[PDB]
């Protein structure tokens, strides 16, 4: 659980990547994408990109990083009382993309990676912290559906 003042050095950072949604979501989808390159296999809407200059390039993956730190902004901002957020998102990436609870801990250090980036005066090692108990949180929450459907491994 996380404690008030963990989840305002959350938000704090968070009201910062607001800024640019589309950037940081480029930024983080091909920190994913190199570091692991088992997660862009993932993609059948992606896995045609074999460069990072590539992956700069496209369109349809700045509008999907969009959509991803869309979805993960309104689960911060619930601050844990994300159930109704957490359902459709666990059941899809269980059961129809198929994606490893693990790829989320890989997707959490990409995150993390970008907002020390691009936000380090805000995203000092408290921050950092609080951030990475945020993701734990999701994950935890996450992992717990993937294990109701069959899919925590
Ligand atoms: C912070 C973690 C993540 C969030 C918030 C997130 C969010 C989303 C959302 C909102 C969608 C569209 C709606 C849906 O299908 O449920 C989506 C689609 C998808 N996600 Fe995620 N996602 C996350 C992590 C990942 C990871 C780590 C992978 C793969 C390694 C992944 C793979 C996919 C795939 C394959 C789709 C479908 C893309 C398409 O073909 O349109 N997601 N995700």
């Amino acid at each position: 659980v996380l404690s008030e003042g963990e989840w305002q050095l959350v938000l704090h950072v968070w009201a910062k990547v607001e800024a640019d949604v589309a950037g940081h979501g480029q930024d983080i989808l091909i920190r994913l994408f190199k570091s692991h390159p088992e997660t862009l296999e993932k993609f059948d809407r992606f896995k045609h990109l074999k460069t990072e200059a590539e992956m700069k390039a496209s369109e349809d993956l700045k509008k999907h990083g969009v959509t991803v730190l869309t979805a993960l902004g309104a689960i911060l901002k619930k601050k844990g009382h994300h159930e109704a957020e957490l359902k459709p998102l666990a059941q899809s990436h269980a059961t129809k993309h198929k994606i490893p609870i693990k790829y989320l801990e890989f997707i959490s250090e990409a995150i993390i990676h970008v907002l020390h980036s691009r936000h380090p005066g805000d995203f000092g090692a408290d921050a950092q912290g609080a951030m990475n108990k945020a993701l734990e949180l999701f994950r935890k929450d996450i992992a717990a559906k993937y294990k109701e459907l069959g899919y925590q491994g």
